């Protein structure tokens, strides 16, 4: 493999990655989030979670199926820490997938805080989740593409202009802005 180790140093990244804004994260393309929906590496990854930061109407307005919404860091470390998701076999893998409404900004900054905290609570350089990406383009260039995999098959923007009054209810949960 041309690429650096996953986070535990243990092995290679097993997806194929593109050209993302923080140039030091692993982004996916549509294609490659579709083929771990379809179980193209099902010999190997054991389990993944695709964690939806978006706010909760925006995940309601459709999301990918299976995903998860953790738009607060309190609520995804939990999730993900308290006890925390692991392969049933020593062999496979458990990844991570992050994304937002154009994973930009949201879905960068969670996986990067949930990586802070999995460094906290190990030994290094050992993590419970050493593999983690980010979905280029996010829901807002997942749904165009991939439709059928996706839950209502709609797409409501964060900026939708009937849901202000929610996206101030939200933020107003946040532990910083
Ligand atoms: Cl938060």
């Amino acid at each position: 493999d041309h690429r650096e180790l996953i986070g535990d140093y243990s092995k290679a990244f097993l997806l194929q990655t593109v050209d993302g804004k923080h140039q030091d994260l692993k982004y996916i393309s549509p294609e490659t989030m579709v083929a771990l929906l379809t179980g193209k590496f099902s010999n190997i990854v054991d389990k993944f979670v695709i964690v939806d930061c978006r706010y909760p109407y925006e995940y309601e307005g459709g999301h990918i199926k299976t995903a998860v919404n953790l738009p607060l860091e309190r609520d995804a470390e939990s999730f993900l820490l308290k006890s925390p998701i692991a392969p049933c076999s020593l062999d496979k893998r458990v990844i991570l997938i992050f994304h937002c409404e154009f994973s930009s900004e949201r879905g960068p900054r969670m996986c990067r805080f949930i990586r802070e905290r999995d460094r906290a609570v190990n030994d290094y350089p050992s993590l419970y989740y050493p593999e983690m990406y980010i979905l280029k383009g996010g829901y807002k260039e997942f749904f165009p593409q991939h439709p059928n995999f996706c839950e209502p098959q709609d797409y409501r923007p964060m900026n939708h202009e009937a849901f202000k009054d929610e996206l101030k209810t939200f933020r107003l949960k946040t532990r910083s802005w």
